[PDB]
């Protein structure tokens, strides 16, 4: 249970996610729902909220990166963004609920190997989802198989009008965390940014997809003490893919090959080309993000480049 | 064995489809992949082609409408419009192969209850496909499961690069048979119709989708000896659903309700507001479409609107 200091600390992207076990992180997730007013406002059963989170945890696998601790991070970032940008002013509790609950469920039952792998290798998955985000489809399908189980049904006191709405909302947001759609989504978002209209449901739907996207890859925003380990974790998972592809005679992405990559090169690429554009467009709507999220993205890039000439002198 | 009155009758849309038993209709679909070049071309095995088709028979269901026979009508109709329109000049044999093969697999394993039931009943299927064309994804999914079996893999001898173009093609096509996407498809089709261009893959891709749709719903193009028994069938399914749907508290469509439908009324709008204006914008690119198809339609509309006043006098 929760230290009033921690209680404060948890809302900030600083927060050291490595000082926490699973079952403590679960106690943190429980807190966020209570704190955000979700439990009161959607008559969530407090036992059933605990049981669901266990049910959820249970169904993430032990991958180097795509494990429960990713999910917790993404959630905790969404919670963080909710306080930073005062999102409870700009969204309904039913939107807020959707964001949190998506965030938690978004990379569920991840097998460790992305869609590219799923597709190329004709996996039962990609067969079953016809090469359209077989992962991210599955994530949802699990997410609701879980919620179907009455003891893990935290929506049990929401009537069908509510549920239908949340279901669509979650399914959108989870499916947007395929990166194949990153520029697609980022373009459409910039288009609507010219004259952003908090009245306009398509604008908010985009905004929401962005927010979870920001979270689905916020790692580097955190302190580097905290952030860097994830990179190793990610790479470890990546090389674990390519080795199996190189084995089975399947395509290998340049970002996933042992020989071609370095930690320093790949992250410079990702920070400058993917992250800072996304967190820039979002800074337009919420200025308070420059300071808290762009700053330690700028720093993290400045570090990786000094680490680049150190990767270049050695080899 | 096929008599050459049959081998003549198959290439045109009149072809009566209630005569032939299953094993005989398989022979027709064999004839078509030899006759259209695809056996000679794609190095297709002559026994993997009779296994894949006997297999594909086993994985339709005994549905009042959406059955193997529906699969035959649509492909046999799809055959009819290769000669009719002379599509072997405009389209590649890849495009010819996809279109044929899609037609054959397009409503695979249909349970006889539409997207709107699966979803509203929160059925395993709907949960899995997240309300996104639940059936048209399931059909496509069952398809490529047969063609992953090595004793049915007709594409065995095809490259993955060819297979990958046959994949992300047959896919695009079967997901277009969700009439729920009808409106959306039509309008994007007339968007290109302004200035049509057989060079462009997209315009050509859109064309391909249109063509296959016209087939799923191509019953009243046929002679009303042949064409009218598919409105006793369609409704036998439609009612079976709306019996259970009322019986499980679930919304019922007007158009499926027992006591709001009389065959005639149903097909008049289904002809006036769906079939006619589709085939009309098919005919701008291929004029011979007018003669053969838009005719037996216009007359089936007349036939039904009189059949209407026999119904209206009675009630
Ligand atoms: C080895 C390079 C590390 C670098 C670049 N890399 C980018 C990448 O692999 N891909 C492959 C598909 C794609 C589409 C558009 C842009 C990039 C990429 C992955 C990544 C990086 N840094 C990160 O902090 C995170 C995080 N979170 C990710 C990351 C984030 C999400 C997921 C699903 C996977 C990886
Ligand atoms: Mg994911
Ligand atoms: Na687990
Ligand atoms: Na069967």
């Amino acid at each position: 249970l929760l230290s009033p200091e921690t209680i404060e600390a948890l809302r900030k992207p600083t927060f050291d996610v490595w000082l926490w076990e699973p079952n403590e992180m679960l106690s943190c997730l429980e807190h966020m729902y209570h704190d955000l007013g979700l439990v009161r406002d959607f008559s969530i059963n407090p036992v059933t909220l605990r049981r669901w989170l266990f049910c959820v945890h249970d169904n993430y696998r032990n991958n180097p990166f795509h494990n429960f601790r990713h999910c917790f991070c993404v959630a905790q970032m969404m919670y963080s963004m909710v306080w930073l940008c005062s999102l409870q002013e700009k969204f309904s509790q039913t939107d807020i609920l959707i964001l949190m609950t998506a965030a938690i469920c978004h990379d569920l039952d991840h097998p460790g190997y992305n869609n590219t792998y799923q597709i190329n290798a004709r996996t039962e998955l990609a067969v079953r989802y016809n090469d359209i985000s077989p992962l991210e489809n599955h994530h949802c399908a699990v997410a609701f198989q879980i919620l179907a189980e009455p003891e893990c049904n935290i929506f049990s006191n929401i009537p069908p009008d509510g549920f239908k709405q949340i279901r669509q909302g979650m399914i959108t947001l989870i499916l947007a965390t395929d990166m194949a759609r990153h520029a697609e989504i980022m373009d459409s978002f910039k288009e609507k940014m010219e004259n952003f209209d908090y009245s306009n449901e398509e604008h908010m739907t985009l905004l929401k997809m962005i927010l979870i996207k920001c979270c689905d890859i916020s790692n580097e925003v955190r302190p580097m003490e905290v952030a860097e380990p994830w990179v190793d974790c990610l790479l470890e998972e990546y090389f674990m893919q390519s080795d199996r592809e190189k084995s089975e005679g399947l395509p290998v992405a340049p970002f996933m090959d042992r020989d071609k990559v370095t930690k320093a090169t790949a992250q410079i690429g990702f920070i400058k080309f993917v992250l800072i554009p996304m967190f820039e467009t979002v800074t337009k709507l919420f200025p308070m993000v420059e300071e808290i999220m762009l700053q330690p993205l700028w720093e993290s890039r400045d570090r990786y480049e000094e680490l680049k000439r150190i990767d270049d002198a050695m080899k």
